[PDB]
């Protein structure tokens, strides 16, 4: 059937009995009302029964050999369905496809009735699930720590071209993949005022709310490793939220519970973009709070709360613990560790402040302004008191190593303080990470170089050992053997299954770039799995798309600096070729592009009306036929992503150089037989670095171009003068041509291109367009672009999470990485 | 070991394998760090894994056979724990003793972990868990609808004497016997307005609250029979509650959901009190118009949805269904029937009249006017519209047949009217209940006379055959066999099992009255049962008792109708006796009162501040020594009940007569040989007529002399006067005696005495004191207590739910009543 593991007799009866017996015994239901909800429920039972035996002896394992553990703090993660994957990891997927096979019923009709853990926006919450998984792969003793959000990334509705936004009540139906441990509630505190009281100062009158923990298992791939995420979820104390008396209401006492646990109830919806509201700084306490509390007790038993040196002697903590600060929001780590340390353990300042740096890492994803998170004092004032404190003593302290290194650079102070003065009084909270953290470092190398030559230049200079680079990468598992198994079967048919945790294997698929037999497999798979994708279009969203044409999409969160605009203007531009010469030949596509929008992003969701105002127009022209489609993928999350991933044949990453970290759905479309149209930005450079730049398509911009035209000035004027097509486009939008009945729709879209573009849409216009005529080209010769194809597949090995994983682990946590399958999973019951 | 059943060989095995399974597979925990409520746990599972083969068989043959459904509607369902209740009903007691101990367990110790289901403030609330056991015990094909409030009855505490409150947060570690069913979501409407068109009324515009139901089983006693209760549970929809556009903000929207969700988080604590708040009226018509729509769904099924007449037909609806109201509270279900049949499935309204007064039965449990229900016409108005204008209608048409009865009685025109002119305009509820429902019942003999002479006097006269009696009564097998095995065993000893499902056959106990084994068995539970809670006292409440004292114990919510004054005046007027002449012999006796006050009822937590008051002077005195001690028990809870009860000697039923509808702990202690002191008000009068009143302490008032008094006028001062006993006590309390740091903290009480006694407490005083030492004189003689015992317990059969039930169901739903086994619970997968 595939490489989904065997399908052994013993086993597919075995999982038979243990379908019905949940079916019976758990979800109180028989055959006869038994709806394709309940059969995925029993199905879903049945794999979480084969992997508790194996998550209970990698925690016990864990307590007896008492390694380095590895805490991996992030408001986000992007975890998509669980199911197949765990079948996939266990190596069940074959067996359970026989057994409901067996049982009358199709498992991929039942896989999805499971719903996506959207605990995550983009690129930064994907990238935690991806290292997850790669953590548990590679035999670390790692544990993922966030917030259980009962709605995650909000669901996404198209309302006459417009985004409509709407709850995702991912829990409605339960999750049977997490287990509620009640039993290890933590305390969290707000508010209150600081005591300084003979010795130490004291955080009191502060307000409760608690932390009730959450855990999700991680199965590594194929190694018996079950690794564990760990998500907070607030709850009221009975108490005070009642017990403070004197008048009010018993009745609005009960009722106003559902104010601390407001906390965990909603995932902010900004994806590079920073919002200063109350909740989420609470938010972010609450997580980084409760998690520490939880390190220190797992710490205080390890060994030492057996014998060791004898003495609560927390200059270990730095050889047993590591925490991984994803992102500034985590931050508050920093100093909630030194509060501890120093308040409540009696740490002097300078001990407590090494073993801070010497746990911390953090890791930077964006270099724009308004992404940067920078925390009013005044809110800091009010809900952190203490930690306010902490943080100026910190800054205080900081600032003098700066004097004292580069005595009388007086504006070097101001320009690196965590504190920033002007309208309001701010905290810089990237600051506060360089210098609370033994290492910073990048998403991909160019990134990582900017970092160095400009946003933290000073600090690179202060501290140069402290800046790193561990360039992004995707997990082959979900990635590939899961959403593209017909993919990976051929691949693993020549060079075999290591690859699938060696992913640097793919190289020797180099070797078949001339086999004749390979390349008519390559192009096989991805035209059935292009079959597919047009198929469930026509199935859940209803309206035809020719699977003949060239499958150009640009999948992603709305943003001015994802530039979606600028694919915009070439699908136009495709438009006004044809209806100048209609019966000219030319390649068809069918042009896909999709993402969410931030709710308050008016931009992004003018973008998105842009794009189905386009499609209105091409989708219902005579003269075009099927030469020309524009659709808007709906809805764009994980599961969806595996599906147009393995469907496409032309990946769009056009950010303006500088502007996009790494991204990691560039490498998703690599590994899936993509070619790649796309700026010198991110990891895009890497990859064309890996593969070969012959087989890479790179047009616009480079970073040293940007900046020629920021200190010349950017004047789109001069685009729109010189390039007759470009003008006639403007002049479209302007007009009405996209818009009838409102013809002054797009007015903002068509100012903001012509006097405030931060993104220099229109100078890499006619780069572009050539660009993509150069692939057309190639597409016509359908030999060559899978030639090119199987270049890129067999480079693609160095986009491994694995590698990425492999790297921190040694050069950031000091941890050595094992293929190591676990002593099996074997019943046990001491 | 007891009649707790077999603990056979294959069995005991079975269920410790099962344990096994569940402590690892379903908790996911290993014996190393199982704790006793993980072990609760995993024994709860393996319980509850015995009852889902015939609770979907039992369900399974409703649907084949197809009889009359019984709906017991129920703003509160006063469960308590089901662990052991489970057990007993499964004959699983015993297997499940051993298992548990082979495992090295104390069953017990796991059994007290259990959470209360506290979805109910007292009398009612019980009353309808009662008679759910009762149904399934007697086979009837019965629900329980209500709603799932994810606060109970608040957990009493007690500082500084005075109740204080906190949320009872019963759901925070899971409940094991639920089952979500999110696939019967239904939506219910509120607010809008109505629209009259062409063909009809519409209800349009309204809010959307969802009602999502959870089943818990409800098996019957040794029978195979599992009947459901099923709960509801408020959600807010996804779309409108955050669709309805155009600025608000999408985080608020989201947060905002927790408003139309607050409709099912906590019950009003309020017990014989009418509070007319938005929020309660909402819960109402929610629990209303979900059942309602799941009640038709079945019926739109049974045999009709395959043939039948052929034509939705809803003549037959009244042999099908029958809808029983636990009080006024579910009122709204008339007008809402109504407006389903007439609106929606357009009906006459003749026609919708007849169906929905043939359905509907209405039972009331008070006759005090400050219980009343009477709803602002304002709030109907604007809540449920179309609602208010069914309710005028059938007031019109109802009105007119009073005046074609009772031709120029104007005045009774005004009386009957379902609305009430005045301050504002309100709609009696119990008056609408009469009216759309084929019968009306008392829940005690004279409760029943009361009504039918006093408050519904006019509609008596209208509508005689309406009005019925069904006396209330207790569950056998929880207040009995569970809560009392060692009162059980012996009485099995002598006359066999078959009692448990026929209390009648106490009876035969009467012939062992003069026996002498008997008599000192019946003495020797007792004193084992109040050894024991003596214990239970100093274990988890610290401060002893001594366990040869009369066991003096009251313990119901706190009211003034109740009279724990009463109760209070006399423990004062043994403690001045005994500071008299201390060195005269008094029968010791150790007086309990427990209770909780709603969180408003300022007298009633005036009432518990007196009780520690005069507990910490009383149990202090060196003087008294042991003979006199007065405690509180505090969270008085059905869990406590079970312990206390079988410890009682003197049971407290001291209400004014004609106040206490019925009473049901009254029959708790009769069956557990405990003997009453009491007045001839509610069922006390019916249990004094079954033991005769030889064999019974009554005193004070009968319901003529109450009258007598009323006419004549009540004056306290008078009884102050002519009892210097009486008015020692009162000048006690006016000076400070009990209250030395605030003198006048009792004015209240006083003032309240002697000024507004609605209750009054001393009219009953003198005899109240001369009964009491009656009691004392015969504890003196511990053979001729028990022997009255003995004719007590022996003829309180008449007190069990079955004969309630049996009664119900032949002279008001038109079912009967079977104890026929279903066909044992056997695998089978259809
Ligand atoms: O005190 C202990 N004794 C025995 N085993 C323990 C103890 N603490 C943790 N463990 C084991 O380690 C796993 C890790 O628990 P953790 O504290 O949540 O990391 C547990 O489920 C147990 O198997
Ligand atoms: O349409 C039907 N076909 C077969 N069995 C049904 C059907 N509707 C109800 N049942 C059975 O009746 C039980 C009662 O379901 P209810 O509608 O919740 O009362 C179900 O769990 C099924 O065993
Ligand atoms: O590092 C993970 C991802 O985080 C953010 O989403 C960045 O915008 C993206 O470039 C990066 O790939
Ligand atoms: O009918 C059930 C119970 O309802 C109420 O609590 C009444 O006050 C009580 O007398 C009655 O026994």
């Amino acid at each position: 059937i595939s490489v989904r593991g065997l399908a052994g007799v013993e086993n597919v009866t075995e999982l038979k009995k243990n379908f019905n017996r949940h079916l019976h015994f758990t979800l109180v239901k028989d055959r006869n009302v038994a709806t394709p909800r309940d059969y995925y429920f029993a199905l879903a039972h049945t794999v979480r029964d084969h992997l508790v035996g194996r998550w209970i002896r990698t925690q016990q394992h864990y307590y007896e050999k008492d390694p380095k553990r590895i805490y991996y703090l992030s408001l986000e993660f992007y975890m998509g369905r669980t199911l197949q994957n765990t079948m996939v990891n266990l190596a069940l997927e074959n067996a359970c496809d026989e057994a409901t096979y067996q049982l009358g019923l199709d498992m991929e009709e039942l896989e999805e009735i499971e719903e996506d853990a959207g605990l995550g926006n983009g690129g930064l919450g994907r990238l935690a699930a991806c290292f997850l998984d790669s953590m548990a792969t590679l035999g670390l003793a790692a544990y993922g720590y966030g917030i259980r959000y009962e709605f995650g990334i909000f669901n996404q509705k198209i309302c006459g071209g417009w985004q409509m936004e709407e709850a995702d009540d991912w829990l409605r139906y339960g999750n049977p993949w997490e287990k509620a441990r009640p039993e290890f509630t933590l305390p969290v505190h707000f508010y209150g005022r600081v005591e300084h009281t003979s010795q130490g100062a004291k955080w009191v009158d502060t307000q409760v709310v608690l932390a009730m923990p959450y855990d999700t298992p991680v199965p590594g791939y194929r190694n018996n490793v079950v690794n564990t995420m760990r998500l907070w979820s607030a709850k009221a104390p009975n108490d005070f939220n009642l017990k403070d008396f004197n008048v009010g209401g018993y009745i609005q006492a009960v009722l106003d519970r559902n104010l601390a646990e407001n906390i965990s109830r909603v995932l902010y919806p900004n994806d590079n973009f920073f919002e200063g509201k109350e909740l989420r700084l609470k938010q972010e306490y609450f997580v980084v709070a409760a998690t520490l509390q939880d390190i220190i007790r797992r710490f205080k038993s390890s060994k030492f709360g057996c014998r060791d040196p004898v003495r609560t002697n927390f200059d270990a903590f730095p050889d047993k613990v590591a925490i991984q600060l994803n992102d500034t929001h985590p931050s508050l780590a920093i100093p909630e560790l030194m509060r501890v340390l120093v308040d409540l353990e009696r740490l002097d300042w300078d001990k407590a402040w090494e073993v801070t740096v010497k746990t911390c890492a953090y890791t930077n994803h964006t270099v724009i302004p308004e992404a940067l998170e920078r925390w009013p004092v005044h809110l800091l004032e009010t809900l952190l008191p203490r930690h306010l404190q902490i943080i100026y003593e910190i800054n205080q302290r900081f600032l003098n190593r700066v004097a004292a290194a580069f005595p009388g650079d007086v504006d070097r102070l101001r320009r690196m303080s965590l504190v920033e003065e002007g309208a309001v009084k701010r905290i810089n909270m990237a600051h506060l990470c360089i210098a609370g953290s033994h290492a910073v470092n990048g998403v991909a190398r160019i990134h990582s170089e900017i970092l160095k030559k400009t946003i933290f230049k000073d600090f690179y200079e202060l501290e140069p050992h402290k800046f790193q680079n561990k360039t992004n990468g995707i997990t082959p598992r979900r990635w590939l053997v899961l959403c593209n198994p017909g993919l990976a079967e051929i691949i693993a048919e020549r060079i075999g299954e290591e690859y699938i945790s060696d992913l640097d294997q793919l190289r020797k698929l180099l070797s078949y770039v001339d086999d004749e037999a390979f390349i008519r497999d390559v192009a096989k798979v991805k035209q059935e799995n292009k079959l597919k994708f047009a198929a469930y279009l026509e199935r859940e969203y209803k309206v035809h798309i020719n699977p003949n044409s060239l499958f150009d999409v640009q999948v992603k969160r709305i943003h001015e600096y994802k530039r979606q605009l600028l694919n915009c203007l070439h699908v136009i531009t495709l438009y006004n070729r044809i209806k100048k010469e209609p019966n000219k030949f030319v390649v068809p596509r069918t042009v896909m592009i999709g993402g969410k929008a931030a709710p308050g992003y008016h931009m992004a969701k003018m973008i998105i009306k842009l794009i189905t105002a386009i499609g209105d127009v091409v989708n219902h022209d005579p003269v075009v036929g099927d030469r020309l489609r524009v659709i808007f993928l709906e809805n764009y999350r994980v599961s969806l992503a595996e599906k147009v991933i393995p469907a496409a044949d032309l990946s769009e990453q056009i950010s303006t150089a500088g502007t996009e970290a790494s991204g990691t759905g560039n490498m998703k479309f690599m590994l899936n037989g993509a070619l790649t149209i796309g700026t010198m930005d991110g990891a895009n450079v890497e990859m064309a670095e890996e593969a070969g730049e012959e087989n890479f398509f790179i047009f616009g911009m480079r970073v040293e171009d940007v900046d020629r035209l920021d200190q010349r000035g950017y004047n789109a004027q001069e685009y729109y003068d010189r390039i007759p097509e470009l003008r006639q486009i403007i002049e479209q939008l302007s007009s009405g041509f996209f818009s009838p009945k409102q013809p002054d729709l797009f007015k903002d879209i068509v100012n903001m291109l012509m006097h405030h573009d931060r993104f220099k849409v229109f100078a890499d216009y006619e780069e572009y367009v050539k660009c993509q005529e150069r692939v057309s080209a190639l597409y016509k010769n359908p030999r060559e672009w899978t030639r090119m194809v199987i270049r890129n597949i067999a480079t693609s090995g160095k986009f491994s999470s694995d590698r990425t994983i492999a790297q921190y682990a040694r050069e950031i946590w000091g941890v050595e990485p094992s293929r190591q399958r676990l002593p099996a999973p074997d019943e046990k019951i001491p």
